[PDB]
């Protein structure tokens, strides 16, 4: 059987191809002890990776090697994978091809720094890097669509029509879900509330996951939310500490939509669907508006799909049909991709294996890569 | 039974002798993607032809095999007998006579290509080939007549007399429907609409048989388009967008009887016609200013059969009686023609059949080539 | 019932013995047509005989079998018998006896020809060859008289006295009404106006007949037309086209009177008439000048009769009495007092037979030949 | 000294009496442009005339005032006639006497408007107009023999015999050079080759005068053709394309011979010079045989005396000696002829002075006319 | 003295006419800021235009109010229309006759619209507007020739021919320097560079003006820069970081040649020359191809007048002349040329004064325009 690991710059999913879910879920940090032990006989490790860096982040300083979709430190990036491999799966990289996942427009240096790692680290027979759009849209069981993918460190519209792709139509956001728990990070600040740590990130992630809402109209919502209390949350920190949030709830999020609450120039994730339909030949956009694939943990918030129908309704003309496609599994919906890719009889030939890496080297890698 | 195919610049017509339509009317393109596949397991064929290059075009180059009536591509147009005979036909090309058709004044080379590749490549029995126009007049029950047949590639005025032609006063005007659709995106352009692709080109083409129409007197028109806003019609893109058109819809057609405006110069089909008439005996000119047929589908547009009569009454002598047959179903006359001819129990000893083409070759291909 | 067949250089008139007018007059013409047909079903036929070939002549080069009086295609002259037997008449000739007329001085070839195609070719029972003056004298009651018959070929001037010939008298002019078609053709080229196919020429013979008249002063009437514009008419072409003759209406004519126009070196048919009646004895001049008798269709201009008498009377002796005869009918003359000669009783006995022909050959044709 | 201004249909010739070559050829055209001027400061004439007219032919419409030898455009003529004066002779017109020159059997208001013209426009002292036939007899130093003179627009052939001309005898035949060009132009679209413009019919003029020739035996010439490929020439077109022509070479001048290939009734020029002969006298003929003479530039396609020489030999009888006469100066003959007689003494009195033209008016410009 | 203003989609060139070179370059640029002002007192407006938004671009929006060089917003252009005059130039409007200048085939309504400003805001005397490729044609001080202009929004190839314009053979390739940057911003991220705002394109804009060249061959350049790395070359950003570039250098102004790497289906500038030539007539092909005329700021790549001769070489026929003029200056061509033709005596009397347009209209407007 083939491994199918997507590495996102939050979470690494990991699984067998053949598998409707990843086996191995976990978050993508490093974490390491950053006071000195003073007790004898301890297991203390120099580093930890995944849910054992979660579990003791109280003493640890915790990094994330991919930076909006960017190895920052290939070193970490190894040691995630080890974890994936022996830890998680608990497999022989060695003896199953490896299908790996990247986004669009990403640096070439990536997918070769992935390639010789996986072909010179790990030993694995055969190899293939896949880009993480065309995934999401063969877990929904298309060949046309817009797919739009926003994880934890960036976000893509991807336009896809008959199997082909418009790379010129790509647009890319530099706004995913590691900026909205950086905003929700200040904007508690308003309430008394001061996380600073990396601990503390990894707290006001599980208060966004859990408390944060897509507002369908966001004027009225802050309105609501002035006037009455029905919208406050509550929180329990993990001292005992309860901590409750009002409009932040959908503050947070509506970040999305207007990035200059971000001090950002670039449009929401609505204009930046829009705009990418409108790159793309006339003929192909009603197809487009009515194939609109939503992707990744940053598009799980409650209400997210209403309003993104309505704004591209308010930006497309009144004659196209718009649909927004958000199932419910959506936030492994690349890594079902890779599952339902690496399970294909037609794909069983484009594989590199390591001795093509051996005569050719890192240019062959690029393959099928937009 | 025999199969009766008329194969224009724009359209082909296919269909079986002895019927009164075209059981197969398509369009004579081929498209060819331009974009990299990306997804694994889509049927991505390397060409489209006809409606399926017409249904996939935004993803796709289109290109017409045939130019101003002369075949530029026999691989394409090989492409589109294939697709004619197994596609739209169904039929096996090998067990029926085909009767094809050419405009006059044609390279000779053209009808030898021809018939090699009906001979060679789809081994028919036995094969004709015969002129466009008198196949037109044979659809309108006639033997006298000056055919004026328009379609995509060229414009021809073919005098007849009592089933004898006057090859000396065949005229050629080249300027036909894609000149036309041309010149329609050019000055769609001072609205501020751009169309620029070949896809942008078959839209442009849709719009001008849904709208375009030919004004009796042109400066009178131009006065009333400029004055009110009555003759302004609007008309949806497939993206949903609508565009709206004026004076266009009648400047566009106003170029069959001033190619000026097209930067030629030659003169309007109104003076082709009248002076193919006057090319011939003054014995005939009567006769033929009494039975001017048009023909194809450029002489589709409302009010060209008014304006015609208008021209040519202007042109001629005010005794002689001007009357312009346009029939209703007289973009398929050609084709309708070719089926009366090969119906005909007089014709069915004018096929070329294959032993002959071997015992002669290529010089045997032109009978009643004029 | 007997046949009398007036053959012509123009003109063929047919009908049968006893009756006052022509059954059948048509021209002598053959045509035959000169473009490839196209249309398969066309009744396209070899050639075409009188009134069709006159009908159909815009796509058939003309030819007249006889030429000047003389046959120059015999099988041209055979398709016109057939046609004048089975098209116009609707008999058989081998049922009735045939008589044919002759001009005087003619080839002996052409009687022994006639005779041979008549009991070889249609099996005439009887058959008779009788001279043109004769019957002319025949068709106006008399007995004595100088016959001068213009028609399409050649001219001729016959004296007859008391029933007796005078062969010696006999003179021929070489000029007709097709010369005259010719020269009208030459000159209408100095307003313009160019006829140059065997069409036009039908076309300007039918501009003779209809607008052509005899001046009784040239020079006066060339005074006249140069000065007003009184004697310009019109003409409308078949293809709708008008034009104007002015002194050409009586130039034409006037070749008549003086051959130079022409070219010739012979002298007018007033001359002709006058030095023939000067070739007979003196005591028969004075009957000869006061039954001059016009015949042919050369001789119906308006104004030919009053011009004749002028001009004889200046020629001869002011004792002497000029009565020129021309009846109303002189176009058929000929062929009305063939009738009259077919329906005597003292005739029945000066047939041909088809035994006589066998047994003695072309020797005994020539009866009453002079 | 005299003006000797020869004008064709197609070339103008001017030049002065006493010279043995024109001066001055142009071609006879006026160029207008079809293209709005868009840069200020351009000397953008309303007309061109000439080889100026030839040199900017790419933007301009070309017209021959001059069509079938009959002037259909009197103003552009005048153009043409100023040109000749004051660009390419650059003489006072009512410094020198005219002699113009005329084609025989032309309408009489052709030569009252050139001199109405002379008079009245440029105000020339004396003028007269000559038959270009006689001109080329005093070109080649004769009294006697049949001139066959074939330019632009018309052909005739005009006997004359020791000094006089029978004009009964002489024949016209609308079919000349133009014609020749136009037959080129359609018989070039057979190898695929398209010339549709004015301008082009000048790049086909310029090919049929560089490539035509006229074969010996026409059926052993496209045998010779269809078998091998020897005769095969090419030529450069303006911008720099290469066209090939085979059988094309010598089938344009064998319309010379069959004018059926061009639709046209008519005979060729030999029979149309043996019948010009057989219309005259008996005792002529024998001279007339020995001093047929070519004249005009349609006349200058190698081959055409041998193939004239032979197809005359073929239609006289065996004892006669046909010599047809081509000097290599035959294109300018006309006008050297019309040198010639402006130079004699026994000529400097019949010039039409102009005392003479305002005392009498048109009808004294019909001198030795004919 | 006139003001000549040159309103590309990328630089505002204004100047007065008889200058050799425009006074004032700047940005066709509308700053706003993006950020709230929290210091009192400080000079912050409300708008920047020109250099001072480009100054300022740390804190600005940047928006061009020209796109494609279609105005989308009317306003900013009046600002900067208003710039121009005053802070630029530092002139009175109302006290000098303006030129403006437009590409061809533009809608009406632009030109209509910058003559209601001009005529209604800034209240000038008189008013003309140029076509920009008549005015490139005038820089050079030619007649004949085709321009291909390429700024910053669209390329225009326009064929001239002796002061006349060949409006049937323009062509429009809709692709020019904005593309080149955009494309060379998504190429850089190739190598892990990320430009995201507007002023980061004006980086870029800046980066593609200094490094990028166009390539003799593109493939050897693609391979010697795979081998070696003599094609780096290095660049520093405002911030101080230096960032390296290879084969980018070379890869952006190739889609010039290979619109095809921005998604585009159209032909590269040579093939879009070639065509534009190949639609005129025969005759003035070998004249165009002679002085093929480079013109606007996306022809001043080092290497594009080699690689242009190069491909024109390649698709002309081989005796044809290629010569294309690419002077030092041509980025100011247009301007240039206004320069030139607005102190012409010739041309002061085709300026639209405020009556006419007062008491004509917006119609009068349409002068010269194709
Ligand atoms: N229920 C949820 N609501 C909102 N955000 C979520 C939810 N679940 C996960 N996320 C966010 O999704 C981001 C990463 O999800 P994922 O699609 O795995 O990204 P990546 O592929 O980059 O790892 C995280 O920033 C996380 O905060
Ligand atoms: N209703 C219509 N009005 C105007 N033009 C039409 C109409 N229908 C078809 N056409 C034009 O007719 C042209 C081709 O018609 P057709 O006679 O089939 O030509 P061909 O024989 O060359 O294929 C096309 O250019 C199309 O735009
Ligand atoms: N009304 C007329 N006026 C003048 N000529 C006429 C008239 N009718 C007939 N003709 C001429 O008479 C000629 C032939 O007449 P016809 O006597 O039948 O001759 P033929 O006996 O040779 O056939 C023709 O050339 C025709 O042009
Ligand atoms: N060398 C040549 N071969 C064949 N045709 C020629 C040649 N030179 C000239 N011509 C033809 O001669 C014609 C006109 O010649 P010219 O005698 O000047 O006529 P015109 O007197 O009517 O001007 C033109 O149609 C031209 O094509
Ligand atoms: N040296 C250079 N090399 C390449 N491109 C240049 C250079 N200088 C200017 N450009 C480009 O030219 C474009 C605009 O130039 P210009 O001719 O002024 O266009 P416009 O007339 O549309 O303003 C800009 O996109 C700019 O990037
Ligand atoms: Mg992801
Ligand atoms: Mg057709
Ligand atoms: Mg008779
Ligand atoms: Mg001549
Ligand atoms: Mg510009």
């Amino acid at each position: 059987a083939a491994l199918v690991v997507d590495n996102g710059s939050g979470m690494c999913k990991a699984g067998f191809a053949g598998d409707d879910a990843p086996r191995a879920v976990f978050p993508s940090i490093v974490g390491r002890p950053r006071h000195q032990g003073v007790m004898v006989g301890m297991g203390q490790k120099d580093s930890y990776v995944g849910d054992e860096a979660q579990s003791k982040r109280g003493i640890l300083t915790l990094k994330y090697p991919i930076e909006h979709g960017i190895v920052t430190n290939w070193d970490d990036m190894e040691k995630i994978w080890h974890h994936t491999f022996y830890n998680e799966l608990r497999v022989a990289p060695e003896e199953h091809p490896v299908l790996l996942t990247e986004a669009p427009l990403s640096p070439k240096a990536n997918r070769e720094k992935m390639t010789q790692i996986m072909f010179e680290t790990f030993n694995t027979p055969a190899m293939y890097v896949a880009i993480q759009a065309v995934l999401s849209l063969y877990a929904s069981g298309r060949t046309t669509g817009i797919v739009m993918d926003s994880g934890d460190g960036v976000t893509h519209t991807v336009p896809i029509y008959e199997g082909y792709a418009l790379p010129h139509a790509i647009l890319r956001l530099d706004l995913a879900g590691r900026d909205l728990t950086d905003y929700l990070m200040k904007i508690l600040t308003e309430r008394g509330y001061s996380f600073t740590t990396t601990a503390e990130r990894e707290i006001v992630r599980d208060i966004k996951e859990k408390l944060c809402y897509v507002a369908l109209d966001f004027e009225q919502e802050m309105a609501t939310a002035a006037s009455s209390s029905s919208l406050e949350k509550s929180y329990e920190l993990p001292d005992g500490q309860v901590i409750t949030i009002g409009n932040e709830r959908f503050r947070c999020p509506e970040a999305l939509f207007q990035p200059s609450f971000l001090g950002m120039e670039s449009a929401g994730i609505h204009e930046t669907t829009f705009n990418s339909i409108m790159k793309c030949d006339v003929d192909i956009r009603k197809d487009l508006y009515a194939n609109t694939v939503l992707s990744g943990g940053t598009t799980m918030y409650p209400g997210i799909a209403d309003r993104m129908q309505k704004e591209i309704t308010a930006l497309a003309p009144s004659t196209m049909k718009i649909k927004i496609i958000a199932p419910p599994e959506r936030k492994y919906s690349v890594w079902i991709g890779g599952s339902i890719l690496a399970s294909l009889s037609t794909f069983q030939q484009m594989w590199i294996s390591k001795q093509e890496y051996d005569e050719s080297g890192p240019s062959i890698v690029h393959r099928k890569c937009f």
